């Protein structure tokens, strides 16, 4: 068939593992899961182990990311029970603040919420993992230090109604959703398992999903929130919480983009156009995605690239193959082989136009 | 030594257990109970059994209260997962609504919050059961839908200074203090026991108490929350939460007052004024309590008249007792005796100047 080119597609939402978890995924291996999704621009979590919650380690992490990454990416600062007005001069190297309301860094009062509202920069991101009653929570504390916050995955009917009701009253608050939270429900849980099917958020209802759905006008932004874990620790004891997605992400949406269920704008808006002016996000130059819409194609049971090495969409029928990745006018991939090494992304934070605009301080 | 003479205070948050408890307690004992600690009116709760969720429930609670009601009352209403928007007939009835948010009628959505602030009559009491950050959620729903709310026994450090941010910003929200967060802590946990010293707020540490009452300026109303139960039941399998507290709420406080740790007139704001304003409770002709401020005492293991038959003040010195109170011209309690019968007490929202004022609708 004749391909269709996309932008560059940006992920705000993926934990990369590097460094302290490299068996999961490292910039290297994660990237390359990204550039297979149609991806050309992360940004990565600070829940590594150092964590990235002061400057010595995002200091670390950047090295890292600049040595192993293969796309372009930013790096979260992590909110902690320690550093709230400590992050001044760094906050505006980081892609923004993750508050982990659920990883957490030691945050366990409402008083450390405002804490880092109050003391990290006004101009630059806030995201919340805030579930449930939780969003109401964190969406309080923005309003009384009159500013904004941006939700991490949105799964349930009750959060999105709930988001929906602080936009129709004008509050400046947006949100993302994640490919698993359209795409699987309880109904999964018996093919999954428990282990393999450990999420947070956990998956939701049949009502869930088609709460989401229909009220994809409230969702800003798509993002896979990529939890690489290796299927021995998704299937031992202790099982951690998360999916990988990263190349899952786009077939997913795309086959929903052949059935109608949204347009291909609406599909552009929210992983292209949304995340770039949430996060203030540059554009990237001669960078662009060729896909084939025609492709149909089953998932395996693990896709190329991600350490995780497992995929809970296993066996589900997509439409839709990345086919092509420009970035930066360099060819990263074609059909199946990645062809940019690690090292080749950059810190989209220390180009010129990627710093975010501040009235003089 | 010479009286001080009181006026009758008010209580807005007791549970007294009929219908269905009636072992626990029951409205001639609790308001009994009442009448000893100074008290002339009682908001009683309305997680009894049946819960008061619905117009027939609160027809026969009434009777039930009207029949052995000692002191005067108002009965709150319970919002449940199905009532919103049935109450508009007998609301102005209540007392007020309580929002169980921990007993909880089945509300477990932000939606149904919502839900139930939109539907309850604008001007009519919201009262809520919220804890730590839920006491954030509460307020974000109560500015979504513009009113008022009123929070139930702050436990916290961090939801007293939660509230006074809210305060700060001119929200309108108040809040309650019961008396087991300011005068027990973490430090009384080993000579209470884990069955008896369960209780929902549990206790604090010494950093919460202290921080009560540094924030004394951020407390609208004492209430003691009575929540009687038996010792078996607290020493049992399965300790239900709670403290009885009629009988003990003002010895305490006067002891406070006579320390200097707050004044007379913060302790009648906080017994008196501010529940009257708050909850639009009518003034009671001819009624008063007379204290003796220089009777020292030991509370002993249970008090006289409250059916719990323990109390977890047991061995703390208190200086302060109530020697008589009149009610409605006349003597209900002198020195230890109850002098009016089951029946005396009066729904006070029946009276003329106890409805709650309201724009013609
Ligand atoms: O909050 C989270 C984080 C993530 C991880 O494993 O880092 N995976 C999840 O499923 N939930
Ligand atoms: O929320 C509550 C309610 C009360 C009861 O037992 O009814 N006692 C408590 O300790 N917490
Ligand atoms: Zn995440
Ligand atoms: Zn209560």
């Amino acid at each position: 068939q004749k391909l269709v080119r996309l932008p560059g597609l940006i992920d705000v939402h993926v934990h990369l593992r590097e460094p302290g978890g490299t068996h999961k995924e490292d910039f290297a291996s994660g990237t390359a899961a990204a550039l297979a999704g149609g991806i050309t621009m992360v940004c990565a979590m600070p829940n590594t182990r150092p964590p990235i919650i002061d400057a010595p380690a995002l200091a670390l992490a950047q090295k890292l990311a600049e040595a192993g990454a293969r796309c372009d990416f930013a790096l979260f600062l992590g909110a902690s029970s320690e550093n709230a007005g400590t992050l001044g001069t760094v906050a505006g190297s980081a892609a923004g603040l993750k508050l982990y309301l659920a990883s957490s860094h030691g945050v366990t009062s409402v008083v450390q919420w405002m804490e880092h509202f109050e003391t990290w920069p006004s101009h630059l991101p806030i995201v919340a993992h805030a579930e449930q009653q939780t969003v109401a929570a964190v969406l309080m504390v923005a309003q009384l230090t009159q500013r904004s916050v941006h939700i991490c995955h949105v799964a349930r009917k009750e959060e999105i109604l709930l988001i929906k009701a602080a936009k129709a009253r004008g509050l400046p608050v947006t949100c993302e959703v994640a490919p698993h939270h359209l795409f699987l429900s309880h109904d999964d849980l018996e093919r999954l398992g428990p282990g393999k099917g450990e999420v947070r958020p956990e998956l939701g209802s049949r009502q869930d999903v088609e709460a989401l759905w229909e009220n994809m006008a409230v969702i800003d932004c798509f993002a896979s929130d990529h939890a690489p874990h290796t299927l021995e620790e998704k299937c031992g004891s202790r099982p951690p919480p998360g999916f990988p997605g990263l190349e899952t992400m786009l077939p997913l949406l795309l086959t929903a983009v052949s059935e109608g269920r949204l347009s291909l704008d609406d599909l552009l808006q929210r992983l292209h156009h949304n995340p770039r002016r949430i996060f203030h996000l540059p554009p990237q130059e001669d960078t662009y995605v060729e896909v084939d819409l025609e492709h149909e194609w089953t998932i395996p049971s693990h896709m190329p690239f991600s350490k995780a090495h497992w995929t809970p969409f296993e066996g589900q029928k997509v439409k839709g193959t990345v086919r092509r990745v420009v970035l930066r006018g360099e060819v990263a991939y074609i059909d199946g082989q990645v062809l940019v090494p690690p090292g080749y992304g950059q810190d989209v934070r220390k180009w010129p136009q990627g710093a975010v605009p501040q009235l003089p301080p």
